[PDB]
């Protein structure tokens, strides 16, 4: 048994939650986040996108307990002050925004707890890996990882399997974006001074920067600066798509690009060929869904320019990715 | 030339601003806010509701300036810290909503400020206006005063008229209200424990709580817990409806309750007979927006029950209705 | 083994499949839509509101397999042309919005059906049941009936549980309800002619007219001319509340109205204290589910106003109302 | 000059409202499949363009805006409209059902002088973006086309590009607003896609678009070296084109954003505010670059340049309507 805590009870950490609750290899002793256990108990239960819990919960002082199984609330803002050496966790997975670098995230492991999983990026000098691309690199001593960001693991593997195949010189993704709980809900000064993400989520076709691409290199060393691009938050509550166009090394046609992309697909890279749109992904257990509808090749002289995209849900696609690197880290 | 600050420059203190730069009678010496000065020039400048500001905004350090005047922009979260005394500003308009309270709302006049106008419900002990129903009451020497609720403002002239003219003896009240930013964009912990606010505002109907029933005695004291009601928010950005099912003392019709609103109207009671949606009061200057179309009447063994509703934009009606009362208030 | 036709695979129908493919007192033999079995198999397996399918679908010439078993698919825009004698079917699902009487629906008879269960109020020279309400009128003889709406489906078992706990006088029912496939996606005419259901439906609130509250004498008879009301149409894609307003015979309490509604629950009436949004109904089992929190009354010189709310889905509560209803209906 | 309109829909009742006050255009009639009452009320109020400003008075068969009357007919036939009886001057063809030469000169066995199409309609007639290929018009042209919304946002942008680095290929992806021919909830289309069949307001939705393979009659020095497609998601109005393209030079950010705004008409605007969708509703270009979202990334030693403009897919596109209808009657 590995006793996990959760810290940062959000979207990803909610549905981590729910991903290894069923499990019996881990047992969840403790969630910390800034409320009480009413307030996190009814956020478990309910949920606008991922739908009710199944299973059964009931809250307590200080606690709740779900399918029988209690998990002790704590509300700590500063991670070095938590409990984790006195219920002898193993890993924490680190889910708040606020702690991502080794530097930060490390206060859990002075609090005592053995290891950490970062849920975002968490910068270069510490392992970060997509399930089925890279998870290869880890070997159990770890302390802090990195499971890397949404749009990395659903560009990873589509960018692996077109390197390896066709070998990808350079490209710019573009990803189609929901929003998330960064932006605000109506036009309001922003946090972090982004001037786009403080407008209005649910009404607005919003710019943003994301560094999935130009990271890239951290998970695929071979496409080390080789792609960048950006994203644009639109009006859905989960479901995104990863749009790449590149120019590859052999001439192609589709049929062979979307040949390659089936054959590289597994659980977590799935290949889809029905005209679907972003409501059918969410809570997908794939960390990416490639879409062979969508290859489109044109051809100038003598040179081709390559588009393909692939779906995720931002949320239910990462949180299984990152059990699924949890679970290779602690084996 | 008044004098005038806001504090908190949110949708309701950016949208007075508007209503305030081109009116000749006041001038507006500061903004204070949590934020620099490019973020609140840009956040004046385009808005995902109101549309973009018509008027050129430049930004200084520290300042901007709107039309040609310069406003000073400050970032003060305690308001008695604030430099109310040496720009010698006369009335502060308090939008932050957490100064929603005489005691607390009056560290503006610590600051050195004459008049503070709160933009929200704060209390028991304080004047509260709604423009065009009891803002007689005014006299020009308060210090503090409240502009009531957005739903106040639009469900006090309606239910004044229906009582004056057949006895409201009775009521409830609903308003479906377009979501603001006091709830959460996605499902999360909210600050003020509410499990509803907390919950994704644009992907649900969410019932809440509103004391603007409760307390319409504070503005029409005939009515004084005589009504009651609640709140469900629903996923447009902004523009919301009150319906009020009441009963009264006298047995009326749909064309007698029509023509007793039209007969109320003014400038800030409006009166419509075509069949709108929410998204067309979006920026009007009434407080309130009847619907005549939406008066119905039933009857049971000769009792009867009366439904009615009135429009209003959360934002502009409120925000207009405020400025209606604040200039009520410096030329007393 | 009864065979079943759905005739309209729309929201209601392609649900409805989803519903008795479970139940293997069915077997659906055919569908008719006005388009190819392509699209009907992938509306069928994609669903924006109520998820994906999870289930085996294969699509064939003129057919489609669900879990192995085939559906025949069918292109006829008018019901007596339908080869309903040929396959024999027991029961037709008519679920496209258009044959709602009983003159127009008795064309699938006449096309060689046993009996039509209407997925729609269909006129009083129809038996209208509310499953769990007056089902029990049913003995067999009926060729066609009506399911009602799914707003009757979730006012009437609130309103029976008020009404024999304390006598209901009279009330006003508002709906807050999800859109739906009859309005507009932006601006545009309206088949019907309606003004309001032309406008963006995603971007407003739309108020509506509903037979809901009137209807109630159909499937209540004893409140029969007691009921009335009105919906508003807000943007979620499904998931509904229903308010009511009203007068009882008895003085009663907020806990009292809970307790009495507790013991009313059952399988199509549920009871909840938790403080959840529309968005925690979609796909519930449940025609009716009382939400014990937005119970509240109002006193005036002794004379109570109460009111008391129920979610539904519109889709999903209404479906399994259904599938209940087409149940009892064969097994008689 | 006598304008009628057919179609009084999301192009043609804003077309009317830009019409009102140009002194030299008096429109005389229009023709929808709805009574007077109806078109009334949609011209008064609207979801996205907002308030009519002004007064509105529905005669029988006829209404009055700001004291000017105008006369509405029901022909779902263009052939049997009255057009010879009323003169008229210039017809507006704005249903979407007549988008051809052959079917919108019906117009003309009407009566009618000359038709403009508010759609692409086909290589049989000039097509034209106003500030792109306007010149091309002199007297004698009785049908003519106004492209595409899409096509007015792109092909400035594209002409500058090319006009100055040269276009080698490029691939272009509109983030788009749903539109009319989408469905409100999951139900068959009428067109077959099984894409547009879904809920318009809760889905980012994959969609074709011929703009970029098109043009070639706008600008036909790029004949077949640009191809795209859109995503259509949850906003009322207001849309973005993305264009990811290899140049001809060796470029800078600088570089590109300098010539965007060399380019800047009234047709062709220019920003390096970070605005969102909701900023461009009811703007008067038909094309606005953005330079903040301008990206170059280099390869070896080759580029690939992003560039991004914002329209109004609706007010955007019916300036430029009426500006090539201007032009067109003013020859
Ligand atoms: N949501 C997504 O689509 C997504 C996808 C991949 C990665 N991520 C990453 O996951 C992390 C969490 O994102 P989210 O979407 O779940 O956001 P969220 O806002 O839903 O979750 C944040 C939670 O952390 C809690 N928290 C904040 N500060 C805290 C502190 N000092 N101590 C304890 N708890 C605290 C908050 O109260 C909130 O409950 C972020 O770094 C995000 O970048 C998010
Ligand atoms: N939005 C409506 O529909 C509406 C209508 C009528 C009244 N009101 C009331 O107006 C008030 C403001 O609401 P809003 O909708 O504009 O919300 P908002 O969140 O958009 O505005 C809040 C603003 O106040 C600022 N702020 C917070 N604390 C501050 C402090 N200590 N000092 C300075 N600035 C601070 C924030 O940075 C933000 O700019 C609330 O009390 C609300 O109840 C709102
Ligand atoms: N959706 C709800 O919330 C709800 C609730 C209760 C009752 N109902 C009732 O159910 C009925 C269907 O509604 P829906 O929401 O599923 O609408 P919908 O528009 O999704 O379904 C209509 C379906 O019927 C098909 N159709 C139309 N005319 C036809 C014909 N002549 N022959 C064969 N097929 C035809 C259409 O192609 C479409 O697929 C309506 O009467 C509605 O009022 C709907
Ligand atoms: N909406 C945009 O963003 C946009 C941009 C550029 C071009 N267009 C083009 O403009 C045209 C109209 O699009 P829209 O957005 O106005 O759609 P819309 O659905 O709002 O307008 C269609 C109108 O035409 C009327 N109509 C349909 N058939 C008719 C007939 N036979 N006779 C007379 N009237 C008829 C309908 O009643 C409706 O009022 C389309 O061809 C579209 O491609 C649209």
């Amino acid at each position: 048994m590995v006793k996990v805590a959760i810290n940062g009870f959000g979207r990803i950490g909610r549905l981590a939650l729910r991903l290894m609750i069923d499990n019996p290899e881990f047992e969840v002793v403790a969630i910390n986040d800034l409320t009480d256990a009413k307030t996190l108990a009814h956020l478990f239960k309910y949920d606008s996108a991922q739908g009710r819990f199944n299973g059964e919960i009931e809250v307590k002082e200080g606690a709740f307990v779900v399918n029988g199984k209690e998990i002790k609330v704590t509300a700590k803002s500063n991670p070095a002050e938590l409990p984790w050496g006195e219920l002898g966790v193993d890993v924490v997975l680190e889910c708040t925004g606020f702690f991502a670098s080794k530097e930060k995230a490390s206060a859990h492991l002075t609090a005592g707890a053995k290891k950490v999983v970062i849920s975002a990026p968490a910068g270069n000098d510490l392992p970060t890996v997509v399930y089925n691309v890279n998870h290869d690199i880890l070997d159990g001593s770890e302390d802090v990882i990195s499971g890397a960001s949404c749009t990395t693991n659903c560009l990873a593997p589509m960018a692996k399997a077109l390197n390896d195949n066709f070998g990808l010189n350079k490209g710019f993704m573009t990803t189609i974006h929901a929003y998330t709980n960064d932006q605000n809900t109506l036009d309001a000064p922003h946090k972090k001074g982004d001037l786009r993400r403080a407008r209005a989520a649910a009404a607005n076709i919003v710019p943003n920067s994301t560094g999935a691409a130009k990271a890239i290199g951290l998970v695929i060393p071979e496409l080390a600066g080789k792609l960048d691009g950006n994203a644009q938050r639109v009006p859905v509550i989960t479901g995104s798509l990863t749009e790449l166009v590149c120019t590859l090394d052999k001439k192609v046609t589709v049929e062979e690009v979307n040949a390659a992309m089936k054959a590289a697909s597994n659980e977590s890279f799935g290949y889809t060929e029905d005209p679907i749109v972003s409501s059918d992904v969410i809570g997908i257990s794939f960390g990416s869904l490639f879409d062979a509808t969508q290859t489109k090749i044109m051809e100038v002289d003598g040179q081709q320019l390559v588009k393909v995209a692939s779906w995720y849900d931002n949320e239910a696609s990462y949180t299984n990715q990152l059990i699924r690197t949890l679970k290779c880290l602690v084996s």
